[PDB]
């Protein structure tokens, strides 16, 4: 169970959460539960993941955002997945979690 | 690395995989390997998971599904959800994954 870094700022009405490392089966449990804790103790509307430094995703990383769009809008908060690097956009649209997922392309957009 | 039981018929254009026991962490891996191998033999167009069987997915879960559907999809086959319990119907439906997943209310009527 390896990577997995989170930068958190939070300015404007947003609470930028900047993703580093891969979001996949050795890390995407403590990636939920980071956010899952931030998303109860935050009091910005929007929760915006920054994926500039992502690179990879498997099952369990794209299983784990799900739910944890799931969980953010149980909390009344709205989640968005910005700045994603052509891999990600890549196996987004072919799963076609691009018709879940709210996506930006820049963080100052959303 | 618990249960996971898969009885397998075909018949008319489908291929009915009847899921025995969870779609979870502890046994995706395995699910998404048997389904790999079978929708590379099979020459059915359609593979139906009964998942009357199912009465728990967890995100590793949710994950193995979305991708197994892009990869039957890939190899050309149309993948389909059918006779789900209320606890899964239910899960899907609040991850919206109700959206990505074609599913019906019977195996005949797939």
């Amino acid at each position: 169970m390896n990577n997995l870094k989170l930068d958190i700022v939070e300015q404007d009405d947003k609470a930028i959460v900047r993703v580093q490392g891969d979001i996949d089966a050795y890390n995407s449990s403590e990636l939920k539960e980071q956010l899952r804790n931030f998303i109860s103790t935050t009091s910005k509307k929007k929760i915006v993941l920054d994926l500039s430094s992502v690179s990879y995703m498997d099952s369990a990383g794209l299983g784990t955002l799900v739910v944890i769009l799931k969980d953010a809008k149980i909390n009344g908060k709205e989640f968005i997945l910005s700045s994603l690097k052509e891999s990600i956009s890549r196996i987004l649209k072919l799963t076609h979690l691009d018709k879940i997922f709210k996506i930006t392309d820049t963080v100052e957009e959303a």
